[PDB]
């Protein structure tokens, strides 16, 4: 029946909220009003889905949630990890988009921003398990999620990344992960965990859910004891250069998977060597773009508003090949780097810059159909 | 002591709120965060003021209100006018900015958007009175406001208008005047009249103020009977082509007043001869710009986003002369039409397009100093 033999799962980045979990007024993540990715691709005959995973959590908490979003079941972050970071072992429970997901039945994974990192960690868990959980289950018995055991291959056909900070972003190191902004973020999470909230921001495993009989005052008091306030097991840390390099160091190439990256630039060179945002960079990124563009190291400057080009092209020290837009993108085991999209800021990729009339719906539609054609090539040349 | 002999009064347009009356988060009307008109001109030794008048009311209502803002006193709309339109005769009471304003002690008047029309009407009342109120006062005794008496001359030095729709705007005829949109506007005025509201949107003469012991239900019932819902005594009607033509058909040139106008363009010709908004036109004006720009009469197309050029230049039936940027703007009795400001949209005049990096503070600084230097000239040459 569907044109693609393997389902496509789109994975959102940091601050992303999709589907039922989006606030009452909030942009449609995959395509804004420009090209409604999920709905239009379904209409054309493709089987596509929009994953929903923590908007503020770590790559690790998100990757476990992605496994359960696809497979179904109750999220198990692992006993060793829960105990090490001081959050709940068990999280939400998902119905599962493909409850029969197993070696043989594969999925295509497409990630935007942080979603690109989360996809890689999940593949890493399927193939290799999680050593600390294996050791923990060895020493203490109990149950271990099959996500953590390793040995599970032929489950992912492809990994495609769009403006992913594979090597981190200075917009995290210098704002985002600063004390003052982590506090803003975490206050927002506490608020949206109140007894009348229908929207889950992705940190309830740290205690941010007010109980039905608990006053707000007591809730503030309970949740100020949470480890979240000083932990690294969160997105803001993960997106920093250190945080993303930890992830690069624990991943490896799968020789069966087709890897491919897209990257945009939306900065231009100032007469001093520094990069400044183009007119029509989504305006919420004027400051983050300047921070990146004024880096001491010249090759870290060119950026999309919030991720530097060097971070998006591919994980550093992982094999890659610059590829053209024409040729098939059909090589396995190697990051295929697509030519830089000129004038595309971070959010032009998902269509939510409603202020920018140069980036047209017809264009974004061609962009996503181009990905889908590549994914169909991957299937045809298996 | 102040460098200008006559005080300069700036008059906001439709939807404008200023000072104490501005909502909690709301732009600083006179210069945004670009150039703080009032505070900076004061700092440079000029005596300037921003009038606070009705944001949604008619030119008539607003002109009466302007008179009291300057003079001090209890707003009197006139008994004939209150009885013909169906609203309160009396309104707000103003402390007065020049309590001794009389023939001999002039004021300079500058108006943005509808401000410019309001200013023309107030001066018509000062000079020639309101004949309807005279004949009401003939018939029934009681009091007549001096604003309606007539023969007050030599009270305003100058009328200068920025992006004022002297001949209306189709954005009113099509948008901002229609039934469905009048309802939205009146709805909001109803709500801002609630008994916890500290902000006055300027239609409380029509019944829009909740009593302290009146429930919101009874308020709705009561104000439902107001004539506001079907009247023309309102801004939306007055900004239409017929609305503004009516004001033109009853104003005339005072030959001792110095008249000058300014006009912005922020549209460009498309391949069919229609006008579309430039990149940079404040985005809340995209649709209104297209409505104007697609007019069937070619001369009505070029626009600043919300007012067509042919409307801003001069009242169509009054005398004018195209003036250069450098000629001292010193002629009495004739609309001196300043050259069009290329790339300036409707709101770049007051500096609030925080999204347009091409329109800088220092540009807006020179523009306003420009206006003051021309007012100084008016003084210097009596
Ligand atoms: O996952 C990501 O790709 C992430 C890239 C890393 C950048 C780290 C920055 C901390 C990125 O998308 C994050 C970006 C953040 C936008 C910053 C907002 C700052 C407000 C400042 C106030 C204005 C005056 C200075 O997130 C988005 O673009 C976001 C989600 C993306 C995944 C698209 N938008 C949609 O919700
Ligand atoms: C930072 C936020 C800026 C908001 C600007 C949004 C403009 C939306 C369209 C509103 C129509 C325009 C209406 C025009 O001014 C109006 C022109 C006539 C237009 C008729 C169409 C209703 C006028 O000149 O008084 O209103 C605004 O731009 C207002 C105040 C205006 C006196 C400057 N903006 C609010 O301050
Ligand atoms: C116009 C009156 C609306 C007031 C109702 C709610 C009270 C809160 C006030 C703040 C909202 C003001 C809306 C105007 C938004 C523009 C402000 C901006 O440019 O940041
Ligand atoms: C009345 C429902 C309130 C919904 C919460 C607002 C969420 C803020 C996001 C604003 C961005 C936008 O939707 O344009
Ligand atoms: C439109 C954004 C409003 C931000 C107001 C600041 C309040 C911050 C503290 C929040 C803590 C909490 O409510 O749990
Ligand atoms: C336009 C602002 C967004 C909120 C929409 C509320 C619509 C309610 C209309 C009735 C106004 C009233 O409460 O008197
Ligand atoms: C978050 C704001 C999005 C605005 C999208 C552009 C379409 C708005 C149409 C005209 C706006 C108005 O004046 O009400
Ligand atoms: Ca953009
Ligand atoms: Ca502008």
């Amino acid at each position: 029946q569907p044109l693609n033999k393997y389902p496509v799962v789109f994975v959102h980045g940091f601050l992303g909220l999709v589907g039922d979990n989006a606030p009452a007024l909030y942009p449609n993540y995959w395509g804004g009003n420009k090209f409604k990715v999920i709905e239009e691709l379904r209409k054309q005959g493709y089987n596509v889905h929009q994953a929903s995973v923590s908007a503020f959590g770590s790559n690790y908490d998100r990757a476990v949630q992605l496994y359960y979003y696809i497979k179904g079941g109750r999220v198990d972050y692992g006993a060793a990890h829960a105990a090490k970071y001081g959050h709940e072992r068990y999280g939400k429970t998902y119905k599962g988009i493909m409850p029969n997901w197993e070696p043989g039945k594969k999925v295509h994974l497409v990630g935007h921003s942080m979603g690109g990192q989360t996809i890689r960690l999940m593949e890493e868990f399927l193939r290799n398990g999680n050593k600390e959980e294996i050791a923990y289950h060895q020493a203490h018995g109990g149950e271990i999620s099959p996500l953590f055991t390793g040995g599970h291959n032929n489950m992912v056909a492809s990994i495609t990344t769009l403006a992913t900070p594979h090597n981190g972003s200075q917009a995290a190191d210098k704002f985002g992960n600063t004390e003052a902004v982590r506090k803003i973020m975490f206050a927002l999470n506490r608020f949206m965990g109140n007894k009348y909230s229908n929207i889950d921001l992705g940190l309830t495993q740290w205690g941010f859910k007010q109980l039905p009989n608990e006053s707000y005052i007591d809730y503030i008091k309970r949740v100020s004891k949470s480890k979240i306030w000083t932990s690294d097991d969160n997105a803001a840390y993960d997106l920093t250069l250190d945080g993303s390099a930890k992830l690069n160091n624990m991943t490896s190439m799968n020789p069966n998977i087709t890897y491919t990256t897209y990257t945009g630039v939306s900065s231009h060179t100032g007469p001093l060597g520094y990069e400044n945002p183009d007119l029509g960079t989504f305006f919420l990124m004027d400051t983050t773009s300047r921070i990146i563009g004024h880096d001491a190291r010249e090759e870290w400057r060119k950026n999309d508003g919030v991720v530097p080009v060097i971070s998006s092209l591919h994980p550093s020290n992982q094999p890659f090949v610059n590829v053209t837009n024409n040729e098939p993108a059909t090589r396995r085991g190697i990051w295929q780097v697509k030519p830089i999209l000129q004038g595309w800021d971070h959010v032009d990729f998902i269509g939510v810059d409603f202020l920018d009339f140069k980036r047209k719906g017809s264009e974004l539609a061609n962009f996503y159909i181009g990905i889908i054609n590549d994914l169909l090539s991957v299937e045809a040349t298996e």
